[PDB]
């Protein structure tokens, strides 16, 4: 349903937020045409209550084309609706006389890739008593829990007849109480400056996260998102490392992938988590597990840990 966003409704009576009730703060991230800014919203969700929020909007360089694209994003977010494991829509500023602003929940710890890399040194597979009891270290339980939460958010997205198309640790945010949320920075990330995006024809694509049918046939489905989820699991159990270490991402890489060549196990995985990665990387899309099947499997592993 996310391929024909323009026909979806925008109910202003429900979502419109007055610009004079939003106090803009410091930028969080910038792209070539879009940006994310921290802000304080007065009464966006609870009467007369100040709340820190994140705002996606355009910047110098954007044109009417990017303005149309951001309005389509707002319409699809309303259709999708809310879930604990997605970055949720709170309101929007669309009235003439100012910029289009899409207001979402603030996630204080930022992206999961940087977070896990920053905490790599503190990791312990299992917390052993007594010295570790009052220390806030990352454990195998935390990593399986983040994996389970992302599968729940993706199962929810699939139920709304939508697909992600850029699933990766850089597009997962961490909030309070160990809650992780799927997001899409889109225009607010500078893909022409980012090493995770490689030139392929004319566009800059996230080659290291793409299923072979996406690379070779330009096919995007919920099952190509399952392949990307497999790459995301490798990022989690490597504690924020970059995929395919030391491999040149060229014509040769794509051919080896198409023939069945795969990544080796990351340094902090369990045998069952590595087998889950291999299952998400089946060459045949219909033979990869579904997000509903991954939710069941990871829920059972989390309880077993
Ligand atoms: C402490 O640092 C940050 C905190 C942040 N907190 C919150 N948002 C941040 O950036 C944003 C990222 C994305 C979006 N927009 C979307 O995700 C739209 N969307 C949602 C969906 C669902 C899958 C259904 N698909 N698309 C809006 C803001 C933060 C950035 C930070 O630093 C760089």
């Amino acid at each position: 349903l996310d391929e024909h966003c323009e026909r979806l409704p925008y109910d202003a009576s429900k979502w419109e937020f007055p610009r004079d009730r939003l106090k803009l703060g410091k930028p969080l991230g910038r792209g070539a045409f879009g940006q994310v800014i921290e802000a304080d919203a007065f009464g966006i969700d609870k009467t007369a209550t100040c709340r820190t929020v994140a705002v996606k909007m355009l910047k110098e360089g954007a044109t009417h084309s990017e303005h149309r694209a951001l309005m389509s994003e707002l319409k699809i977010l309303i259709h999708i609706g809310h879930h604990l494991n997605v970055v949720n829509l709170l309101g929007a500023c669309t009235k003439p006389g100012g910029p289009l602003m899409v207001i979402v929940e603030f996630c204080k710890f930022g992206n999961l890739s940087t977070y896990l890399r920053s905490k790599r040194n503190e990791f312990v597979p299992y917390k052993v008593a007594p010295e570790d009891l009052y220390k806030d270290f990352l454990t195998l339980e935390h990593l399986i829990c983040y994996s389970f939460q992302v599968a729940k958010g993706m199962e929810f997205l699939a139920s709304r007849k939508c697909i992600h198309r850029d699933l990766a640790a850089r597009n997962i945010l961490l909030s309070e109480k160990n809650v992780v949320k799927i997001c899409d920075f889109g225009l607010a990330r500078d893909i022409y400056k980012d090493p995770d995006y490689v030139r392929k024809g004319d566009a800059r694509l996230p080659l290291k996260w793409m299923a072979p049918e996406t690379i070779f046939d330009r096919v995007y489905t919920i099952q190509s998102d399952v392949w990307s989820f497999g790459v995301l699991l490798w990022e989690i159990f490597s504690l924020g490392a970059s995929p395919y270490p030391g491999v040149k991402i060229d014509e040769e890489f794509c051919r080896r992938l198409k023939e069945g060549t795969r990544m080796r196990a990351p340094d902090y995985t369990t045998p069952e988590m590595y087998q889950t990665m291999l299952d998400c990387w089946h060459g045949e899309p219909s033979q990869r597990p579904t997000f509903s099947e991954l939710v069941e499997h990871l829920g059972n592993l989390l309880q077993a840990n």
